């Protein structure tokens, strides 16, 4: 088990002086004393772990180690997040005789994750902490910097945590099996907290095994909170913010997920981003996809996701950062300023909005024995509108808007490209669809909520120009939402127009008509099958149907590109045939050539320039084709599945022995039945009276269950989506009854004109959005360079 | 509580001699002795119930009543249906010193039904038994006929049974609360059986209250089997047939449902049907809908259902009875010959097929403690094909085909119109849809199964002509299935053709085009909304959407009828305009007039004649319009909901405390945690070894859950249905890409020709099916009259 930039860190660190502070222990005889009336145990760690440390001395009973390094502390929490601070639950960092002030709380969320992912995450965090320690000419960082950093691991589900990750945590010395207790004082234990200052560092993380060693390891404060029952990531975040954060009172809370490995200096970059400008309240870093042992042709999906991530980080994040409002901060890797998230005195704030979703989106069955029964009952009893009851879709995204548009605060959201983190993307198609469901739903709901409540930014204390530019960004987001809502209809219209154009006898392509008909039939079949499977079955079961649909859509996209190229070439040849010389004006006057070629080429050129200026050009070659071929799948399959499954009904449906006869030694059976005449007569009369009366009306008027409400909401949403898309399609191609209002000959010309107008509109809208994003990223680069010079 | 044809029965009955036979009791001290090692208690009934009887004498301790009338017997059954006969479970009728042979077992099924429905059913049964007793010149019936009849009530769910119905049963004296025991000898009690010979008769059943009296009441044997947990009607029928039937060994088992009130002589008619011809194995009686306090205009749905039932009983049942094979025997009211249902020595038979559906269609989670674990494990372990695993759809319908096409037996199914029963139809729309789901699914699956396995009738020992006529019936059923599969597409095609015909400028109707377009859009919207609601929501929640859709379809049907009439009138006027005189040949040569008018008029005339010849003409006037207006709803809404919900997933998903710390008198908490160095080191080494190895491949290869299988089956079925219907529609109206293969002018003429051909085909197919059924019912009437003369 035990065996270049990192080397620089080791040189600056002495490694000889790591004596811990003395703290009061809890007596353990096996009666044990608990601090403040709570179940607290300070057990000793395995002797071998102590022996590994260089400072260990065989003569010393404990090796001469400090109290913190020698004993691991276990606490059982029964109250829950809401009352954790109210109760006298004291964490070790604040329990020292000299209080320790936290500067950076690194939160890690785990759920049945393999030991490899946790090992990679912990290796990244340890490397970042080592770099922070090694820093010499820093006012805040340097010697004894590890005392200001706390690593919190919140595992979701005691019975769902992977055994190998638990073994890894035990190897760190944080976790011990025997300590955990199910109940205390007839009260259920909601969470189990283990606190330990580990001096064990992960040397390397291979593909199959994890190797940890004690050589050149900086001490790290570890707090491992194991939850008794899984209550989702929102409940995990409630534990992190509402309960632990208040006790620790840290700044710049960093959120991480298992499998995300930050760089060697990324956390320092995030902290510097927060430190330079005091108005910044949230930050995010570039996220990258690993391509170590994945081939270009064997894994098209991975490379498509890589291209998507690179384009996002290069165009979308910089522009939003320039405007000061980021739609989404990646939960996998982001950071928030703690004070900015605090609610107002009135009780309304970003955290309240974020947490309300967990309470509202759940079965209305509250256990009276829970100590949080009053809070949940009050929250559910309150009248909730459409937006409040549907906050669960937005998730973290709501926090960004709530932070920017505060009543009287001046906060901003910023994106830094210096911070980089590597994560693992889902290789399988079913996992990809399941992941994209929530992304799409959250993005749509967040956009709608922000656009509807855009007036809230007026009261915020921002500069007038800042408000004007925020309004410009809101207008851009409105345009993007409108374009995204009509994605499927626009794709179908473009496909139909391009395929039918090949059917014209003017151009010499014979199989055009038959191919167009076959592709239309296959498209309709794929759409219908996708809808049926989305409503009925689970992605993991019927994966092959989705694979076939994706392959068909890739082939169709290839055919569409070929048709567009053929049409453009034919138009150019006709231009030359017409004679009278050729001029650039004539080329730009031809609708076919212009729309089909110029717009797409301009968009590609903008993407290429943006990639080059960021010194990340490879993704424009290695992973472009896969993304282009998969785009129709992105629009159709993912969007259909996301909209059909808006409601996430995780909870199930709903939720005195008469007697016991025991055979005795003899054949007789011991029974207790009525014997007296009086009681039998009384029972008979009671039955007669019970039946001898008319049936009263029920008039239950029960509130009923919430699952019906969310199912209704999802049904209405999908119906409206279908109706609008079909209205647009009927208007463009005269598909419905509109063809009756025209004649045999006028229909063709009118349809052609409408199709041309639609094509030019959509293509130029896409090109203009690309230009907008390009200019935004250019400005981001210029301003970042100028700030760096300063 | 206690207060003309029936009068005739009382006159013939002496009512003075009703002494019961003596039987051995079980000692009840409160240790009580059980017969054959089972928990059996013979408790005394309430003294007032004994006092009511005329034979009661105040001087006598028990009033002089017989043992059976004085004591009620309770038995606790733990084994279940499979092993009930194997175990020494003895029912009172077979426990007498002189064994009693059962002649007619009247089974009643109850599930949270109101006391009113049970009261009506029991009143009907008691009246039938009284009539049988009164019969004088009968070899089998007459004096002491009540000893040959046993009434079995199987209630589904101990905790779901309605309290008022239970009070009614207690008033009868069958049920007592104290006796029931949850467990015996550490074995769960599956069912609770109460046996009593009640002399209490229901005098009348008002709308709100039930009145029972002891005057002029014939004793009735009652066996009330209350099941501990609900396992559906198939499990109830398993209890009735597999377990009670074997012990009683009756003939002509009669099946009834709560709320079905048979006539005063209906059961005698069924028994006579069985007695006259020994080849008959199953029988059914006419079922009627009550219209006492329901208005023609206030309740259109009730009258539509009334018309449907009358037409069914007048046309469908007689023809199938004439052929000797009935597709469905109403479970609410039918009868079966017990010996015909018995399985073969090899273990294959109608009952095995019927019961296999319950076992296969359920969660694959068998409790090892069940005594039927071996049987269920063997059945599930066996390889099951598509048909065997989907038998749950057919339900009772499978029994009919399994009976007719036996390997070497000669059995027939017959329908008698002398037997009549009145039932309550669902007034609400949601209840109607829920009821029709299973009807449609069962009919479709039974038709498919019978058609596929038509060759099984070859080996049956029937006359050659009988086999020929059965094959003719199979061909007719194949045609009916084909017509029913394409119902929605045919309806849409007819609607589109009729609405577009009004758009032609030849006829002077201006709003035709706009109305056609609007109706097309509304039709598409209704279809899409129906599909979405069927997949997503529950009928009870979103009832108003269905109501609106039904109203729209009724309006559309009215408009379609108007359009057809207008077109026919215009065609006749053009015929007159053409000149050259008029002849019947010219009228029958015009496709428009012929197809639109002659076929529909012929069908209506056939229906009218069939109604008149059966002396039931009123339904052709009172309830015809409602059925005509609701037919499109029948085809669209019910069929869509039934096909979208083929899978009935009733079951849910899926299905050691670390320690306990108790605070003592002092502040210390009592805990048990590791103390010794050795155990801590051993645990640390164990964790190191656990993590120090590579991850082995899972390779679970688990069988997985069955719900996915049924969801997949339903998805495939709906997809195939959609594909076939759309193919037909595209072929007829040139809706898809087919229009590309024609020109501007030829398309209109070709579409018109195809539409005319489709209209004539469909209308004449309907007319010919109506004629076939009419001839069949005519033959049924003639043969029944001839048999009556004989
Ligand atoms: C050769 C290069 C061709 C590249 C074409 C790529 C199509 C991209 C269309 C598009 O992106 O439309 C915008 C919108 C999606 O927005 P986006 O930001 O790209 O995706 C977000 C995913 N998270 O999605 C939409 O709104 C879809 C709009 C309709 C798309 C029609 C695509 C037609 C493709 C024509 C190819 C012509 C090639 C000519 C080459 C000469
Ligand atoms: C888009 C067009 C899709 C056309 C169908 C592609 C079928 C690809 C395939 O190979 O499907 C195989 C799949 C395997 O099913 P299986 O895994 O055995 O079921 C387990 C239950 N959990 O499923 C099957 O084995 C079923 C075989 C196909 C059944 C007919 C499907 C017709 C659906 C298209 C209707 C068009 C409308
Ligand atoms: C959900 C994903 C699919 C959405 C598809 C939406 C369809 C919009 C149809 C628009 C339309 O009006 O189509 C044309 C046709 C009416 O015009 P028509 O006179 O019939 O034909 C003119 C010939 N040039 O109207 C039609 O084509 C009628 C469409 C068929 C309606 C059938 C309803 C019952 C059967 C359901 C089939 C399900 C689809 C299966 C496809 C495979
Ligand atoms: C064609 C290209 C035309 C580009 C035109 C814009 C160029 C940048 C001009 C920046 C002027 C900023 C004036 C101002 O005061 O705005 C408010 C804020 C500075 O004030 P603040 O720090 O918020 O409070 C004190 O300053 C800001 O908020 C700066 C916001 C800059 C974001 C601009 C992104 C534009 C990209 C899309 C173009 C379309
Ligand atoms: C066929 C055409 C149907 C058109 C819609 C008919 C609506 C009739 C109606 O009044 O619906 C009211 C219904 C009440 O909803 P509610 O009971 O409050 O929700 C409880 C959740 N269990 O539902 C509502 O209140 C929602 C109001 C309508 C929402 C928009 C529906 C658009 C669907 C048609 C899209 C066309 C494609
Ligand atoms: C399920 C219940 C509905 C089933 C409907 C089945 C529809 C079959 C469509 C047949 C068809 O081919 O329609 C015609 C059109 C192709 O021919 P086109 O050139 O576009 O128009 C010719 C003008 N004379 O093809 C079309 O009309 C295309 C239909 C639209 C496809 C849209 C897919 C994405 C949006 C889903 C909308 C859902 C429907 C909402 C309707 C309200
Ligand atoms: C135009 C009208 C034409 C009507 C032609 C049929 C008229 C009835 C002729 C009945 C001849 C029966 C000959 C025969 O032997 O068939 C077998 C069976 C009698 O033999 P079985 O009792 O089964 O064994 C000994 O006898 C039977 O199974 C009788 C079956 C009669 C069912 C006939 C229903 C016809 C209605 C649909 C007509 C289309
Ligand atoms: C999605 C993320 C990462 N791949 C991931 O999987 N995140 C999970 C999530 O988003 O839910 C985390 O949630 C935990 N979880 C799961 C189930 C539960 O029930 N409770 C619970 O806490 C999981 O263990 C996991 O750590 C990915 O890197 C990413 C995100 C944003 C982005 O812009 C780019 N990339
Ligand atoms: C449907 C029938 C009657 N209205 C009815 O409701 N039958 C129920 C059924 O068909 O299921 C019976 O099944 C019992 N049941 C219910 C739920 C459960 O979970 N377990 C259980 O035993 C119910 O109590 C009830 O007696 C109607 O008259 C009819 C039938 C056929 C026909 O051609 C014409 N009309």
């Amino acid at each position: 088990a035990f065996i270049n930039d990192e080397q620089e860190y080791d040189q600056r660190i002495q490694y000889n002086q790591f004596q811990g502070d003395h703290f009061d222990l809890a007596a353990i005889s096996t009666r044990a004393t608990g601090l403040n009336g709570h179940l607290v145990l300070d057990c000793p760690v395995a002797d071998e772990l102590l022996s590994k440390f260089p400072d260990y001395n065989p003569a010393e009973k404990s090796g001469g180690l400090s109290r913190e390094f020698a004993f691991m502390r276990y606490t059982a929490v029964t109250c829950g997040p809401s009352n954790f601070y109210r109760d006298a639950y004291i964490l070790r960092p604040v329990h020292y005789p000299i209080p320790r002030q936290t500067e950076l709380m690194i939160v890690i969320t785990m759920y049945n994750e393999d030991d490899i992912l946790l090992g990679r995450t912990l290796k990244g965090v340890f490397k970042n902490i080592k770099y922070l320690e090694s820093k010499a000419r820093s006012s805040t960082w340097g010697k004894d910097s590890w005392k200001k950093i706390v690593v919190c691991i919140v595992s979701d589900g005691r019975t769902k945590i992977n055994e190998r990750a638990q073994a890894l945590l035990a190897g760190l010395g944080v976790y011990q099996e025997g300590l955990a207790k199910s109940r205390v004082d007839d009260k259920k234990v909601q969470a189990h907290m283990f606190e330990y200052t580990t001096r064990v560092g992960i040397s390397k993380v291979t593909d199959d095994v994890v190797k940890l060693t004690t050589e050149k390891v900086v001490p790290v404060q570890m707090l491992f909170c194991l939850k008794e029952t899984n209550a989702k990531k929102i409940n995990s975040h409630r534990w992190c913010f509402q309960a632990i954060g208040q006790v620790l009172d840290p700044k710049i809370v960093v959120l991480l997920d298992c499998g995300t490995q930050p760089s060697g200096r990324s956390l320092y970059e995030l902290w510097k981003e927060f430190d330079r400008d005091h108005r910044v309240a949230g930050a995010c870093g570039e996220i990258t996809t690993s391509l170590k042992k994945r081939q270009m042709i064997t894994n098209p999906l991975v490379y498509g996701q890589n291209f998507e991530y690179k384009i996002s980080n290069i165009l979308d994040k910089p522009t939003e950062s320039s405007f000061g409002f980021i739609s989404v901060l990646p939960g996998a890797f982001s950071a928030y300023r703690f004070i900015a998230l605090q609610n107002d005195i009135n009780g309304v704030g970003p955290l309240e909005k974020y947490f309300k979703g967990e309470f509202l989106h759940s079965s209305g069955e509250l256990d009276p024995n829970d100590d949080e029964f009053q809070m949940k009952h009050l929250m559910l009893k309150e009248e909730a509108g459409i937006f409040t009851s549907n906050m669960y879709l937005a998730e973290d995204r709501i926090l960004c808007f709530e932070l920017v548009a505060k009543r009287g605060c001046n906060w901003l959201l910023r994106y830094c490209k210096s911070a980089r983190a590597e994560t693992d993307v889902p290789e399988g198609l079913a996992e990809f669809i399941l992941q994209r469901r929530r992304w799409l739903n959250g993005s749509f709901f967040a956009a709608i909520y922000s656009l509807v409540h855009f007036y809230k930014v007026w009261t915020s204390s921002h500069s007038f120009g800042r408000k004007i530019f925020l309004h410009i960004e809101f207008f851009y987001q409105l345009i993007n939402l409108i374009v995204s809502w009509f994605s499927i209809g626009s794709y179908f219209l473009v496909f139909r127009i391009l395929t039918t154009s090949l059917g014209d006898k003017a151009l010499g392509f014979a199989p055009g008509k038959i191919l167009s008909v076959i592709f239309l039939w296959l498209y309709l079949a794929s759409i219908v099958t996708t809808f049926v499977l989305s409503f009925g079955n689970k992605p993991k079961g019927t994966e092959k149907f989705y694979v076939t649909i994706v392959i068909f859509f890739a082939i169709l996209m290839a055919y569409m590109i070929f048709a567009a190229i053929f049409m453009a070439v034919h138009s150019i040849q006709d231009i030359y045939r017409s004679g009278t010389r050729i001029t650039v004006s004539l080329f730009f006057q031809n609708s076919e050539f212009r729309d089909l070629v110029v717009a797409t080429s301009s968009t590609y050129a903008l993407y290429f320039l943006a990639s080059f200026l960021y010194f990340e050009p490879w993704h424009m070659f290695t992973s472009f084709v896969q993304y282009i071929l998969l785009s129709p799948s992105y629009v159709n399959v993912l969007n259909i599945y996301a909209f059909c499954n808006i409601d996430d009904i995780s909870w199930g449906t709903k939720g005195k022995s008469l007697g016991e006869a025991k055979l005795r030694e003899d054949g007789t059976f011991d029974v207790s039945v009525p014997i007296s005449k009086e009681q039998i007569n009384q029972s008979y009369l009671d039955q007669l009276e019970k039946i001898r009366d008319p049936a009263p009306p029920e008039e239950k008027v029960l509130v009923t269950n919430t699952e019906d409400y969310y199912a209704f909401i999802r049904s209405m949403t999908v119906l409206v989506w279908m109706f609008t898309n079909f209205v647009v399609i009927a208007l463009v191609l005269e598909t419905g009854g509109f063809n009756q209002f025209v004649e045999a000959t006028d229909l063709a010309n009118l349809k052609s004109n409408r199709a041309a107008v639609f094509l030019t509109v959509i293509l130029w809208t896409v090109a203009f959005m690309a230009l907008f994003r390009f200019i935004g990223c250019i400005y981001y680069l210029i301003t970042r360079l100028g700030r760096e010079i300063k």
